[PDB]
DNA sequence: AAATTAACGAATAACGTTAAGCATTCAGCT
DNA sequence: AGCTGAATGCTTAACGTTATTCGTTAATTT
């Protein structure tokens, strides 16, 4: 707690895309998917699919869990920041 | 080879500790059908649930989500995996 | 500058959905379109189509220009406030 | 408060007449005046294309008019365009709501 | 004797592919 | 000695179709 809710397209576009110049359209067919599908993640609108993470790992010689792990961590502190306070009151802890 | 959402719940928490989904429902602040859907194991794991789930079970929310994403991954691995390797061309 | 930009779905969900109770799914089939198409306007992601505005006028017994006029006014002070400063510098006035 | 509609008019029609041919020169100088490339511009005089929202802000500047001017006739175009075009299909498929 | 788990059904909101709309860089005129 | 109409790429819009989440009835289970 106390840091930003970082999205996947942030660790994509400003990390990989900047080191080697990637074009969303060319990247799409490189991934075997339609352009908007790709560009919707670059638009930070998300999200990363599980089949998506699997294909990404192929291109980038990483593990598919890599692209998925930071993705889920986003939502957590997205919703934690959005409605997170509200769920705590309704839920009562168990032994 | 994969691990399901409800397999690590029903076989760990629901059976070896407490009572059934009805009481668990209002304890999690959601309706009953939402809960047993995971016990019925056909999917339905919320991201929002994990935040709620960590609370009852004194665990981290990250715990329940880590196996969740790993689920989709391993299921689809044999499922769409063959199609994925061929269609996707490697990058530098 | 001088006012905040206002989206169509704002003058929709508030003035209309709240005054007479609307439901995005039912409004969808009432408008002859798929639900997300409708709810994407309520989500204020945008945006109002020209064929759409014509459809709305039928349901709401208003003119189609009503829904379109506020649409164009939005983009105007969206872009005016976003990149608008950059536009003024690059454009040179004519007689 | 009734349809259906009649003949539309595009922005590039209201461009070449009243603005482009009268008192003025064409797309080469006009491009650089608007900060955009030539093809973007003549596409409207040729009427193949739409009127941008970003352009309307730029046109108001050159022609000492409001940006709303150019955008108002733009939507009226699409509305009137689609009015006879998809109009038959739209009236039938859409059923009026409580009002 | 009596809740309750499993099943229908609608809501919204994802993801996705498809199709259209937009500004640079080579070719054909004026 | 030019500059407008084509041809191609990018992105972003709009849309439809297809999946996950709560009410409510029905069947179950001491």
């Amino acid at each position: 707690n106390g840091m930003r809710p970082i999205h996947p397209g942030e660790i994509l576009r400003e990390e990989f895309q900047k080191e080697m110049g990637f074009s969303a359209a060319a990247l799409a067919r490189a991934l075997g998917v339609a352009t908007p599908t790709v560009n919707n993640i670059l638009r930070e609108r998300g999200g990363v699919s599980a089949d998506m993470a699997l294909r990404l790992s192929i291109c980038l010689d990483t593990t598919p869990e890599f692209w998925l792990n930071l993705q889920t961590a986003f939502d957590l502190r997205t919703a934690e920041q959005q409605h997170g306070d509200e769920i705590i009151g309704s839920v009562q802890r168990l032994v």
